[PDB]
């Protein structure tokens, strides 16, 4: 038993990392097969990261002007294409430790994690959420760009986040890996800020789910509720809408447990109304919206990948 | 910025993780130059459990009794002896991705990454802290003995733990790499409980640090005290005492933040006292104890490992 923030493990994407250096700029890139991927603002300096014409500063550059350290071995750059907001470095070789991956994008409400970088060196590990306002509470220094996001499916690595910037509240914007940024953000340094969030309702259930069955019962309560009745402490709490097909995906929680989903909404909502009463749940003071309903299982239940 | 549980890299580590199979019971084995290590239960069955004599059990063993899995490829036992509750499982190939590494013991207080194995399939990674009881509260489930704790320096993994057992509490016990149990339990089912735990002192004060870093400042106050006064108030709410080597380890976060050591003990004082009035500190709503001066320094000036 037990409950923790768990990442996958990383070693399929440390030996994808590589640096790349452009002019005075360094940050991480995704090497996969003969392809290095990383995010086109390291064709930029200082000056040109205020309003930047990113299709005229490429035809500028060469391939020679990228320097690809993949550890102590330079990659020779043959060609060079831009894909969205990522740089797409063609090199004279493949990538030996290629996994199988897949380039997926993923929702608001779904976790992965994240492998920090700087200098194409690993630096940690760790787990978030998409929030629903298409940023992520990273932790993220500067050098961090091309860091990527990523789930292990069995023995296939989606790929699903490069990282670009962070926002004045100190959250962090990114693209996909064909180079679309996550929300309403740019690769440019305007005045862009976050927008407001919401908490990620499924989640909370399927983290209490997970208290149940790590024995955490004291928020039960034999009161229940209709979704609807449900939904409408949800929008003033500021929590999204809790669908049927939420409710259906909650399902083997709820069987594993024997607690009927409209039930846990029920212990939600006087969660909701009238906090926690100085106890915890799970380790935490707070209801926890970064477990989605699928890391739940797999960590009450210990899937593997390999 | 942004501050995160993070764990260090695991890819190092997962290069080594194997699966020891002995009658019935399967777990995971660590895998270094020409020798298996792995917990010694593994060669009890459970009517062994409850109260077994481990080297009365191992003379009746035999090499060919122990099957080791690396992958999809089995790896012949030449030898096999114990140390302390490890085995060591000689077998007749060095493992080619055996990392620069040492077996060292950590102090309570002291964090690492756990990198969670079942069927010598690495699963999840997540950060631990040694509690001040010797326990750690991880997640774990059925199959998990034998994954192990370890932290990354440069290139080099020390490893510091491998775990053995599940305590009623639903927190785990386990040895360090020689053998020799964190804490006071042994590897028999008996009714062996935690024993009372406190909270890290130094440790809190730390993620305070990394609080004023990021942006949180709401605590900080204009009062100071004497670390007598303060460790007066430590052992009311059951936190470990401050010593001047904590107050010196403490230096260089008081040195970038600006704030005196014994002012933010003053401040830890009033959110003792008065709890924190419906805010959070880094996205929590409890004092958290599990980050090392370290481990802050670590994530807040971006430290990499090759
Ligand atoms: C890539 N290495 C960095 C990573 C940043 C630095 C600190 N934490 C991070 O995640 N990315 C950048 O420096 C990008 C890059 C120029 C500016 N930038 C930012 O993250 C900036 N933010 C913004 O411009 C904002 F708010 F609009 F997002 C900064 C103010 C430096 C934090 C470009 C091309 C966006
Ligand atoms: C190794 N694969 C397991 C891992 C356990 C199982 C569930 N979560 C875990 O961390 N280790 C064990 O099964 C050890 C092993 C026999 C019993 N055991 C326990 O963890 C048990 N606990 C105790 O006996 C106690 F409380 F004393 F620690 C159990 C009740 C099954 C959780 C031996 C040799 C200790």
């Amino acid at each position: 038993s037990g409950f923790r923030k768990m990442a996958f493990p990383s070693g399929k994407v440390e030996g994808c990392m590589v640096q790349v250096t452009c002019g005075t700029t360094t940050l991480n890139g995704l090497w996969l097969d003969d392809v290095v991927y990383c995010p086109r603002h390291v064709i930029c300096t200082s000056e040109d990261m205020l309003n930047p014409n990113y299709e005229d500063l490429l035809i500028r550059k060469s391939n020679h002007n990228f320097l690809v350290q993949a550890g102590n071995v330079q990659l020779r750059v043959i060609g060079h294409s831009m894909q969205n907001c990522v740089l797409k470095l063609k090199v004279d070789t493949a990538n030996p430790k290629t996994p199988k991956y897949k380039f997926v994008r993923i929702q608001p409400g779904q976790t992965f994690s994240v492998l920090a970088c700087y200098n194409g060196s690993p630096s940690g590990v760790y787990q978030c959420a998409m929030r629903p306002n298409f940023t992520i509470k990273g932790s993220f220094l500067n050098g961090s760009c091309g860091s990527v996001g990523f789930n292990i499916d069995y023995d296939c690595v989606s790929f699903c986040y490069m990282h670009h910037m962070e926002l004045p509240t100190g959250v962090h914007a990114g693209t996909d890996l064909e180079g679309n940024f996550y929300g309403p953000f740019v690769d440019r340094q305007t005045a862009q800020a976050a927008g407001t969030d919401t908490t990620i309702t499924v989640n909370v259930l399927a983290w209490l789910y997970a208290a149940v069955i790590n024995g955490d019962r004291w928020f039960l309560n034999r009161f229940t509720t209709t979704l609807n009745d449900f939904n409408l402490v949800a929008m003033k709490y500021n929590y999204e809408p809790l669908t049927q097909d939420h409710v259906d995906i909650l399902g083997p929680l709820s069987a594993q447990t024997g607690i009927a989903v409209l039930d846990m909404c029920a212990s939600l909502k006087e969660l909701l109304q009238n906090g926690m009463n100085g106890r915890t749940i799970l380790g935490s003071a707070l209801l926890e919206d970064e477990f989605t309903p699928f890391d739940v299982v797999r960590q009450c239940s210990g899937v593997t990948f390999q």
